[PDB]
């Protein structure tokens, strides 16, 4: 009877454009060229739901003493990009979790 | 001014051994041969460094209601693993992120 703190949401996507872990924007292939064969790129991508399940942040968290919200952390995976017109193999930004942060509130 | 609810570490790794995505636990490559290019294997894993980073569990939780306890969630990435001789790719488990679970009274 377990639960998270924060509702996420995990999908198989695809993207068209990415971020890569040094900061460039970068055109994500549609496909990759492997062992003499063409695949997708997919992506396992968790983001959060939404940043309050709670109407006060995150759930089970001790509001009086916390003010909270849930969002996402990264992950990094390889795929075939292009920056300009340069095609390489990069590691990208791909939202992996959601989770909850807090501020200890004295103000809000 | 803010705090993570769970602590997490993360660094860029090899593996040898790994769980697939049917269950099963698998062995990972040394390398990726390509056009006679090498590659290593490089997964970013992120891990928990504590199932309660405080006494009561998670940081922030309403612990007089709820019972915590921070744990690893896995994505799921493209390895080129083996058994034998038979080279296949297929999607294995990384630790990502550190998560709080909740458990005791309340729900909503
Ligand atoms: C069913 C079988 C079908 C297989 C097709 C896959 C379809 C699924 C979609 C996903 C597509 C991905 C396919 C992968 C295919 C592999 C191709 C091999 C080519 C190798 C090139 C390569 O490995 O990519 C490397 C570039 O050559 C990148 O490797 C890095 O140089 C090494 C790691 C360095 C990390 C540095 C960061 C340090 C910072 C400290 C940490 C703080 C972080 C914030």
């Amino acid at each position: 009877g377990e639960h998270s703190v924060c509702d996420s949401v995990s999908a198989w996507v695809t993207k068209t454009t990415a971020t890569d872990i040094k900061g460039n924007t970068v055109t994500v292939m549609e496909n990759v060229n492997l062992d003499n064969k063409v695949y997708k790129e997919y992506f396992f991508e968790t983001k959060c739901k939404n940043p309050n399940p709670e109407p006060s942040g995150c759930r089970g968290i001790d509001s009086s003493h916390w003010n909270s919200y849930c969002t996402e952390t990264d992950t990094f995976i390889k795929a075939l990009t292009m920056e300009g017109n340069q095609a390489s193999w990069r590691f990208i930004r791909i939202e992996t979790a959601c989770v909850c942060v807090i501020t200890k509130k004295k103000g809000n």
